[PDB]
């Protein structure tokens, strides 16, 4: 390390008969499996998504495999503005046409070859699939509901068993609103910096949005939350960690800090902070387009901007990967379930 | 949730004539393509040649992965020409006689891409992705694959943290059929109080004998004392009993663990799991072209005592460990795509 910054963003472009095929296939098997999160799909999820063109399968597995480029942009997924309908003006609510969910197919397929899907009880109902949307009184929320500047951040970096891959599909997207992303491959930063930053000296804290559910949940249920705890108690944590010759990054600067009267862990994290802003590099979503974002070594945020509320307004789906979902199993109800308590 | 029954331990599965002959067809042709059965040309690209295997097989490994019902699966009926197989090697370091064992070595590569990502230690065959299992002269004594007193039932690399999710060995040869011995956490009879004890990190699990001979020699060769040696020396107190309480995960190794010195509740319960997964330890015998898949966070396994001849008629396996997650490891291997632990 560092690496170039032409390394980090590698780019697929789909053919027409590459995303024809896909277009059939997503359609074919939400029929078949009734829903893009169905029993019968998920049992069969392997199977299924080797049905998919093998040129996509191939660059998923390598992007997954060689862990060169951090960041990987699939473009051509075919995307009918009409057919999709008005973008929902809540998660909760149900899309005015079926349309989104045959993309959430192609979501929940591509997730095959990168690992096992999983979900979180106190985000979206524990859905396997997430909207990425604006929501009335959450304008001002560090949040994918938000408007105001996304600050940029590993995927859920307070929680130990937050994924390996976020993948983010576009459906919507008039205005071009970017998505942040920087790599910590393409960090300047001195061996004095890393080597505290490697050290347990910082505390990472759960977003506004899992505390929500989280407190409510620990209502409906007798027992405390362990996200609630994790806001209470954060246990002392590095920010980077693997192999220090070229490591990966756990880091959420909105909600964490460093320990207090260590001023040492407080100058090693502005000035990772500070290469990462530094490094912060524009991908515009538009319908069609799949960023699949290695959590474990990007960080990502999303610009301000206007929502209107008049069924226009930006729409991603969005999945999350674990490449074990067995680290897990002290937070799971059961063995083969895929979502968190 | 604990304890199970006897009849949930193993499941069976019974290939046809046309799912036999279809796979040994398929890993003939991927070893000519590829050119040998850990082929970089074969790893790149192996979960879209294993997908080339039989739906049913597929569907098989998938759900036992999955629904972690079962926690040893034995699929029976891969073709193997005891003939053609030529003699079982005396070492393996040994180049077998015959090229045949590699079109099997292939078979077991491809179902491993089903279960997680194959991966392999420098510390044991050289970093080699397939091992062969059978009997060494010398080694007769050792608890290790290559002894032919019983090897003692453990868990797989139970010492180490980023030992292996599944184990899978595939019979070539066992003409006096020397019986694998299987038992799982499921089906344990354990009080609360054990449990408890035996959930906390108040057990010492060691290398084996295998694998330090070779961290010894690694560590002079790099200039740098290996990994292995240092938990050998300085082993991080463990669980025996981990995941989730209500249906834990199994990690033990008597052969080569000890109970923290002056701790007699660690010892007791560690003695009290010891002899109910001995009461429980079931034959499964596998004979050739027989597939053993064991979840190694819920089963240990052993093996018979039994006489080698060293004639070349000898009991004979592949092997071959899979991680659900190889990331984890990273810190214990040259770089992110490298399959091997240092
Ligand atoms: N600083 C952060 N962690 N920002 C992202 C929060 C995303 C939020 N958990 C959601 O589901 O929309
Ligand atoms: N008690 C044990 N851990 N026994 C198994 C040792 C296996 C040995 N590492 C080999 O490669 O053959
Ligand atoms: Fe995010
Ligand atoms: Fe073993």
């Amino acid at each position: 390390v560092p690496r170039g910054s032409h390394m980090m963003i590698r780019y697929v472009d789909l053919d027409a008969a590459e995303g024809a095929a896909l277009d059939e296939l997503t359609r074919s098997v939400l029929r078949d499996h009734g829903a893009s999160s169905s029993p019968s799909l998920l049992d069969d999820l392997s199977l299924v998504a080797h049905r998919m063109p093998p040129r996509l399968i191939r660059e998923l597995r390598r992007f997954r495999t060689a862990e060169e480029a951090s960041c990987l942009v699939v473009r051509g997924l075919p995307v009918d503005d009409r057919r999709l309908g008005p973008t929902p003006l809540d998660w909760r609510e149900p899309p005015r046409e079926p349309e989104s969910e045959v993309h959430e197919v192609f979501l929940t397929l591509a997730t095959a070859h990168l690992g096992d899907i999983f979900g979180w009880s106190t985000l979206q109902n524990g859905r396997l699939v997430h909207d990425v949307l604006p929501v009335p009184s959450h304008e001002n929320d560090q949040s994918g509901h938000g408007t105001v500047e996304l600050a940029w951040h590993t995927e859920d970096g307070f929680h130990p068993y937050r994924c390996d891959y976020l993948l983010l599909l576009g459906l919507r997207n008039h205005d071009a609103v970017p998505t942040g992303v920087a790599g910590v491959d393409q960090v300047v930063l001195s061996d004095e910096h890393r080597e505290v930053l490697s050290q347990p000296r910082f505390l990472i804290r759960p977003d506004t949005e899992h505390l929500r559910h989280a407190r409510t949940l620990a209502a409906d249920r007798g027992s405390p939350h362990a996200v609630q705890l994790m806001q209470d108690e954060p246990e002392p944590c590095a920010v980077l960690f693997g192999h220090p010759d070229r490591p990966y990054l756990r880091i959420d600067p909105a909600f964490m800090s460093p320990l207090p009267g260590d001023p040492e862990a407080a100058a090693a994290l502005e000035a990772l902070t500070a290469e990462l802003q530094r490094n912060l590099t524009d991908v515009v979503l538009s319908p069609g387009d799949l960023l699949v974002i290695d959590n474990y070594r990007v960080v990502h945020g999303r610009a301000a901007f206007k929502a209107r509320f008049d069924g226009t307004d930006r729409w991603l789906k969005k999945a999350v990967v674990t490449r074990d979902l067995r680290k897990s199993r002290a937070h799971r109800k059961s063995a083969a379930e895929r979502v968190l308590l």
